[PDB]
């Protein structure tokens, strides 16, 4: 595990974070404790899953300090935060759970988080559409959620030191900005088109149709007969993938949508 031992970052990510008396914050591993004081002395109280029991000495000493730490000892991928009543989330992100833990947090809902990634994966992130560093997660994440890189991090604020990069993204869910119309097809939709994002949309549906459970044929059909809508359809299953906005395929998904039931 790579702790972060640079305050200047654990007060970025605090900072970051707009605390009042009247927040409750969940972090994500507890580490060395140097980020759960910060979170201690400005929020109302926290919540710090940690999987680690051999951790317990810093957990002790700091709830002798503090009487607003209360630690979930578990792995943090299997506790159901439905049960949890916070409202942020800041955490320095053990990087091999990122992507689940990404959408399990989004899911669950909050005001905002403040999370540590690897440098590439916050790239992703927060890719504008037509670039090299946009697909699924960017869509993913973006379709439901403002996202922003609030600092780069070097491998000296971290010991041991990393061999790359650490960055600090600042997540804001905005679930009125594009209104997904199912979130199980959307879902269906995204992997289909991402599994060939230099392709045509249509092209892409067709070589993946399994996703969206239609054989090569009936997909081929369906797209036929959905172009003829309207043309900004047309003009929008033609481009390749990785050219299309967070707003095209999101209001492109929604349509498929509505065809397919009403038929
Ligand atoms: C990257 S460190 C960050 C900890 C601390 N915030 C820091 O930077 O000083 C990862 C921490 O999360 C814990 N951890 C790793 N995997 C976990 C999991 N699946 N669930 C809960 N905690 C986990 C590790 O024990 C370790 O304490």
């Amino acid at each position: 595990q790579c702790f972060l031992i640079d305050k200047n970052f654990v007060n970025k990510a605090v900072e970051s974070a707009n605390l009042t008396k009247d927040d409750v914050v969940l972090e994500i591993g507890l580490g060395k404790g140097i980020l759960t004081e910060e979170l201690a002395k400005n929020a109302k109280k926290v919540y710090v899953i940690e999987i680690d029991k051999s951790l317990e000495p810093y957990a002790n000493k700091l709830k002798e300090l503090y009487n607003n730490i209360e630690i979930i000892w578990g792995d943090a991928l299997k506790v159901d935060l439905n049960k949890l009543d916070f409202n942020k989330v800041v955490a320095n992100l053990p990087y091999q759970i990122s992507s689940p833990i990404t959408f399990k947090l989004i899911k669950r809902g909050f005001d905002l988080a403040v999370l540590m990634y690897q440098y590439e994966f916050a790239k992703r992130m927060v890719a504008a559409a037509g670039t090299k560093d946009y697909g699924r997660l960017s869509v993913a994440v973006q379709s439901r959620a403002d996202v922003e890189i609030v600092a780069k991090v070097p491998p000296s604020a971290f010991y041991p030191k990393p061999k790359v990069y650490s960055a600090i993204v600042k997540i804001k869910p905005n679930k009125g900005k594009y209104h997904i119309e199912n979130e199980n097809f959307f879902d269906d939709f995204l992997r289909a088109i991402f599994q060939h994002r230099n392709k045509s949309v249509r092209k892409a549906l067709i070589d993946s149709s399994k996703e969206l459970n239609y054989n090569k044929d009936e997909m081929k059909k369906i797209l036929e007969d959905f172009l003829n809508t309207n043309s900004e359809i047309k003009n929008l299953i033609n481009e390749k993938v990785f050219k299309l906005s967070v707003k095209d395929i999101v209001n492109l998904s929604n349509e498929f949508y509505r065809f397919l039931q009403n038929r």
